[PDB]
């Protein structure tokens, strides 16, 4: 397992202009095209991103190519991130995953705003951690992908999506 495996199965795959669990008009693997109420404002951003007139549809490949920048992009912006990167260091392969996972998602600003947990992250203490990660809006709104993400944390093994 790697990390596009892992947010393939988090995020799923739609060739087609969808609304993400928050309302937001998305498209491929996850790839946050506006939080604009309009289809239109989202036609727009889409053909943007791809350099063609998609006509609200892109292909397997233009996903693919779109997952892999946000991919990139996600680890860029915890490099470049003076809250975040420090934590990023000082985990071992598959817990820095779970953290690329929560950015991905979450944008590097919401992460690095788990002041509380990044510490408990940083001094590997991995229960204690678990329980506070917990305690957010994240969990609560999507409680079995926030699962997921938290026993990858906990455990540093690929145990929560072995089953998937």
């Amino acid at each position: 397992m790697n990390i596009f495996e892992m947010l393939r199965i988090d995020e799923g795959l739609r060739l087609k202009i969808y609304k993400d669990t928050e309302g937001y008009y998305t498209i491929g693997i996850g790839h946050l095209l506006t939080k604009s109420p309009s289809l239109n404002a989202a036609k727009s951003e889409l053909d943007k991103a791809i350099g063609r007139n998609c006509n609200g549809v892109i292909t397997k490949d233009e996903a693919e190519k779109l997952f892999n920048q946000d991919v990139d992009a996600a680890v860029r912006g915890i490099l470049r991130n003076a809250k975040l990167k420090p934590v990023y260091d000082s985990l071992d392969a598959v817990r820095r995953c779970a953290l690329i996972n929560m950015v991905f998602q979450m944008g590097e600003t919401g992460v690095a705003g788990f002041t509380n947990s990044l510490r408990m992250l940083q001094q590997k203490r991995w229960d204690e951690a678990a329980a506070n990660l917990a305690k957010s809006r994240w969990y609560n709104q999507t409680p079995n992908r926030a699962k997921r993400v938290i026993t990858t944390f906990r455990t540093g093994t690929w145990d929560a999506y072995k089953n998937l």
